[PDB]
């Protein structure tokens, strides 16, 4: 269709772009799986609190990432984000079962329509609320192997929205009225992330008085994307900015 074919060559620049400043990682670098231990099934010991050192807040941090990380030109880039989201989602799980710093238990148990516009607006600011997230968590980590990963995904996050914003300008040059308003509706009904976990209310406010991730980041970031895209004073828009 004429969106597809408009964003074809702004697709193939970006991954052009993506492929040739890669600096790839791997996620079992980032885990020290000498200090691993069997559990209690294999011979070893279950999880209990004694095991955890890290600061709580950094634990919360890190379980929203991982529960978010779990859940044609286009289709080469929809494989390779798909890949680099998994790869995040492996490193943190992995980190975080090899050195018992949360309950590996409650992360295991099993008991427990938009537009094409709209779509690629959507993930511009879910990108960039994830690399705010991931550098200001990043940030705070002085266990150093974890400090490494987490910076690892806030630079591929940094990325990742970089090409879903760049497909955003191109919408802004080829559809303006529909990119605008789609830009209106997503600042206006943004929330946090993890917002949609079930009983992760306490964490949600954990990380957000240790300045991570909160209301105050958000609205911050939404003001800036709008900044970025050269919004900021467009009518319908002002009322996101700061
Ligand atoms: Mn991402």
């Amino acid at each position: 269709d004429a969106l597809t074919l408009e964003l074809e060559p702004v697709v193939e620049a970006n991954m052009t772009r993506h492929l040739d400043t890669e600096d790839i990682w791997f996620a079992h670098d980032y885990v020290p799986f000498d200090q691993g231990e069997n559990f209690a099934f294999l011979g070893g010991r279950d999880w209990d609190p004694s095991q955890s050192t890290l600061p709580r807040t950094i634990t919360d941090a890190c379980e929203i990432l991982l529960i978010l990380k779990d859940n044609d030109w286009w289709g080469r880039w929809l494989g390779r984000w798909t890949a680099e989201e998994h790869l995040h989602a492996i490193a943190l799980r992995e980190y975080l079962v090899v050195t018992r710093e949360v309950d590996p238990v409650a992360n295991e148990d099993v008991r427990v329509k938009y537009t094409q516009v709209e779509t690629l607006v959507y993930m511009a600011f879910y990108e960039r609320c994830g690399a705010v997230f991931c550098r200001n968590l990043a940030a705070q980590i002085e266990e150093p192997i974890l400090a490494g990963l987490i910076d690892r995904i806030a630079r591929d996050e940094v990325r990742h929205e970089e090409f879903f914003a760049n497909l955003v300008t191109h919408c802004l040059d080829y559809t303006r009225d529909e990119t605008i308003a789609a830009i209106a509706a997503r600042a206006a009904d943004l929330d946090v992330l993890g917002a949609d976990i079930e009983a992760y209310r306490d964490k949600l406010q954990n990380v957000a008085d240790a300045g991570i991730f909160g209301k105050p980041q958000l609205r911050q970031l939404i003001s800036d994307r709008i900044t970025a895209w050269g919004l900021a004073g467009e009518p319908s828009l002002k009322q996101f900015v700061t």
